[PDB]
């Protein structure tokens, strides 16, 4: 496999690890044991598809972390869910409720620290909520006033919203709804959304809502 | 992680090799690298969920083949999609167009024999021409004669029929429509169908056609 190899910037500082990113392409120089000496994490993200690309990755010593499906849904507006958008005085229960649901993702033991996935997913919905009119995360609340899910949206271009994170034990449809709506009024066509391979609950509450699968891919780490 | 080795006889006479499937159970030995050594090859499968017993493998030298999503669609009466049931004289043009449709397979190279696949497929299109009223291959022609699309189907159980293989090219839409007024005909409620996670143009028809996702998996060899 020929491949650049590119130092993963924001990650390297927020984990304090040495790592980069493998871009597989026709015109890069020829991945080696070599390129991959000086690097304390090496990933890649590759088409499910794309058989020769993992068996020259496994080759190189490199194995999989988690396979990844990405799906659209179109827009189609419908019944307000009643969200609020968060506010500054959210962020402590939602980093502490994001560190808990996504303590298993690619950043998971023993390719990174414990600590890691939830730093990150904490790290990621403060960022939405300290976002801009294009970058949200939207609130449910029980009656209670508590949060009962949340969902962070982005536009991606002039058609497209995506869906970062989605959760809320008993919320699915209504997160979707509230992501749905939220495009709606950007007037966004197509909202997109990714989930492991793993994750059948998700895929099945997905397909429910309407989407179908865009891309498959698997995550390889070295 | 504990798991018996059991041994693929049919596989092992069908392929010329000598492999096992490794069935993890609560139960089993210890699986071991002294228990693995000997075989030229070794399976295992596994809930893509399951990062445990994913890290355990890996911990014991197995790599990714690659993914499955096993899917269901709610079973109705859909109209006649025109397909009849395939005759042994369609043998010889269903096992060239199976060998060729499925040459990339969870049995192609590297880990079998560039043949292996083909001859798999051919072998496995054959034998459902050579089943019961529970199992046939159904095909769709051209204005030609000539094979347009074909599918397997055999029932599963009370409510559950399964695709086996199902191809030719335009003919998805049409070919799921006779897979289901076969499942149907026979009292079923489910029609079960696994693809390959990289196969996102068979996902896509599936899911347009009521297709959920039931399972994700990973085979992994060694
Ligand atoms: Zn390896």
């Amino acid at each position: 496999v020929r491949a650049s190899i590119e130092p993963l910037t924001w990650e390297n500082a927020f984990f304090g690890v040495n790592s980069a990113i493998v871009r597989i392409t026709s015109e890069a120089p020829l991945l080696t044991p070599d390129a991959l000496a000086p690097w304390s994490r090496v990933q890649a993200k590759i088409a499910a598809s794309n058989t020769g690309e993992l068996d020259a990755l496994q080759q190189l010593g490199f194995s999989l972390v988690e396979g990844e499906v990405d799906l659209a849904l179109p827009v189609n507006n419908v019944s307000d869910s009643g969200a609020v958008v968060a506010q500054e005085t959210d962020i402590p229960a939602l980093r502490q409720l994001a560190s808990a649901a996504f303590a298993q993702s690619r950043f998971r033991a023993p390719w990174y620290a414990p600590d890691a996935s939830g730093r990150f997913y904490a790290q990621w919905i403060e960022n939405a909520v300290r976002g801009t009119f294009d970058h949200q995360c939207l609130i449910l609340r029980a009656a209670s006033g508590d949060i009962r899910g949340y969902v962070s949206l982005r536009e991606l271009n002039a058609t497209d919203a995506r869906i970062g994170l989605l959760a809320g034990r008993g919320a699915g449809a209504e997160l979707m709804q509230t992501a749905l709506n939220w495009a709606y009024a950007r007037g966004k066509t197509t909202l997109r959304v990714a989930t492991q391979m793993g994750n059948t609950a998700a895929l099945k509450r997905y397909i429910q809502s309407g989407a179908n699968v865009e891309s498959t891919a698997y995550w390889l780490y070295r």
